């Protein structure tokens, strides 16, 4: 009854909050392992020492000096705790590239695979894909773990379409020449060292929806002409499904990811207690509104590249991060960003391939990262 | 395979609705049957020779007041569709259940009414509900295990008269107010709160209802973890008429889904219970139980014709309802034949219409 849990990425929001489940479930979970990056050391050593884990892992080659009572160092060393640690879930919420081998090392294992880590889906599409049983990897995002609830309203022949909502971001409503001249601070994105400023920034310019619906694709099997996203600027309902017969199906909750956590980590079984339920005390709306794809073409910039398949995935995204940065910079205006990976995919007709390995993966996104850079350079 | 149905009340929305599903649907389904009054003749006429069935309750083979009910007894079937009105469907429910076949439950009167009886009568599954909120919640609860569930939440339209006061309330018409009037006073989301109790087995006090203006959501099952799982749809009873009569299949092509190409809102407020108090008195009924929910629903019915006759006023009838429920001591005591309902209906018809004197 009690499930074996290895955390990865530990420190981090995800990592924290599923510690915290864990924590008020004892009698559900057991945490086995950690892991964290090497610049997160001090706060990974707190967690050893809170859980009472020793079995941890830095998962880079940094705080090298700092190492000499942690038994896994070094660039690939969650992969190794993963490969090495009896566990029947392992949740990865390493950030970027850190990802994916642990990813895969998790499946390899048998092991359920309550997956936080965009890269592994978004990069290693098929890669991942291969090595994963049906129902192994189960969602820890808001919308996806939606979509893994209102798929049991029927059976796979039965759905008609995915239906995600999105908030619209910072300038849900904002015309094109509105968004000629924007500033990464008016998109929110005060630019950072961490990912936040990124993050903020992909939620503007909706190329964090386009990154969902390619993981939707790869997770649920749907078609990509059958994702479809609606802006809903309350982030009550996460997604829905809708069925051959006309139903649809929606999940709904006031926004806290210790809900999703919980359910990945327990899967099937729901965990008591993790979230509070919606509340009808109160008068509120819940509003829908058509996304403007004209304005926002990044989401079907996405259907494009997952259309074309293999590492064209992995592509959108360098793409993505490359011109990004450029923005946050002041170096390219904020329609240039999309433009960028527009560009780049066209140029890209090498990386459909389906990727054999991940260096396969990671030769895509360093030519991904030149191209996009090459872009940037000459405007 | 392919579904016999017999369709009782076939000359309803209900029951043209549900005879346009099968005529779409040959390869899922085929009529072998079908029940209706006497005041739509022109329709089961048109009906019969539109299906070919001679199978008719109302040459008609099946006549008289017990028609119906010997109809069910002596076709073969797969599935029975109950969309009568009233009364006249309590004994054809008790019938198909007999039978072993699916019952496709529309009438809301005979779970309300026959209550443990019509329970008994019943094996695990075998009611499939065509209310549009109770085939939402069956939906929803594919969300998790039995043991999951927190609570359902029933959406109630609130009616025409949403806002409106108890002063209000005082000058509607039998126009004014349109089961469309059952809608308006609330007495039929009493009437659905008993029903999902004795449907899905959840107590009252983890029966929760809003009021959500739009009927999009249709209902919703809240689960111990805090996800809310929602059923949505353009309202069109074809849905939970499809998916009753092909359970546990769904029927495609049966309605229009949402469409997110236009802009909406879905609004939730609170059920303002002084002025419609009509669920919470059903609530008592239900905690009651026994011959109660009979009485609330019989007190309705005889306070609401008033109504229609102009004899008394709007506030009047949930009014009655709550006088006919408190003198009702006696009632609280399970029904062991079908008598015993009869008794309760009788007897709450007849204080009903002692109230409707008095004032
Ligand atoms: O199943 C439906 N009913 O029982 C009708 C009554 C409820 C209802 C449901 C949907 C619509 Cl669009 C309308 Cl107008 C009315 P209620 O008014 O009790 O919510
Ligand atoms: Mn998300
Ligand atoms: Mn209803």
């Amino acid at each position: 009854g009690r499930l074996r849990v290895v955390v990865l990425g530990s420190t981090g929001s995800i990592g924290t909050q599923a510690l915290q489940v864990i924590a008020d479930n004892p009698d559900r979970f057991e945490v086995v392992g950690l892991a964290a990056g090497g610049a997160h050391l001090d706060t990974l050593l707190r967690q050893r020492a809170q859980t009472g884990v020793t079995n941890i892992a830095v998962a880079d080659e940094h705080a090298a000096q700092r190492v000499g009572d942690i038994p896994y160092h070094g660039s690939d060393a969650a992969t190794r705790l993963v490969e090495q640690t009896e566990a029947d879930v392992v949740l990865n919420a390493l950030v970027g590239a850190l990802g994916l081998r642990p990813t895969l090392a998790a499946l390899k294992t048998g092991a359920r695979l309550a997956l936080a880590n965009k890269e592994s889906l978004v990069a290693g599409g098929s890669l991942v894909l291969r090595a994963a049983r049906p129902g192994q990897i189960v969602p820890v995002d808001s919308e996806h773990s939606a979509l893994a609830q209102c798929l049991r309203g029927g059976t796979p022949d039965e759905v008609a379409k995915l239906v995600l909502t999105a908030s619209g971001g910072p300038f849900r409503g904002w015309s094109a020449a509105d968004l000629e001249h924007v500033t990464p601070e008016q998109a929110g994105a005060h630019p950072t060292w961490s990912m936040g400023p990124m993050n903020t920034l992909n939620s503007a310019s909706l190329v964090n929806k386009g990154l969902e619906v390619i993981e939707t694709h790869l997770l649920f099997g749907i078609p990509y002409d059958r994702i479809d996203v609606v802006v809903h600027p309350q982030s009550i309902i996460h997604s829905m499904v809708t069925f051959i017969d006309g139903s649809t199906i929606a999940q709904a909750s006031p926004p806290d990811m210790k809900l999703p956590i919980s359910l990945a980590l327990g899967w099937p079984r729901r965990v008591s207690g993790a979230a509070a339920a919606c509340d009808f005390h109160t008068a509120s709306s819940w509003e829908f509104e058509p996304l403007d794809t004209d304005v926002f073409p990044a989401v079907e910039l996405a259907r494009q590249a997952g259309v074309a398949g293999g590492c064209m995935t992995a592509v959108y995204n360098a793409a993505n991060e490359e011109a990004a940065a450029a923005f946050l910079a002041g170096r390219i205006g904020f329609p240039a960003i999309v433009g960028i990976i527009a560009d780049v995919l066209h140029a890209a007709d090498q990386w459909a391939v389906e990727p054999a390995t991940v260096d396969d993966v990671l030769d895509a996104q360093r030519w991904a990262r030149e191209r996009a850079q090459r872009a940037v350079s000459g405007m």
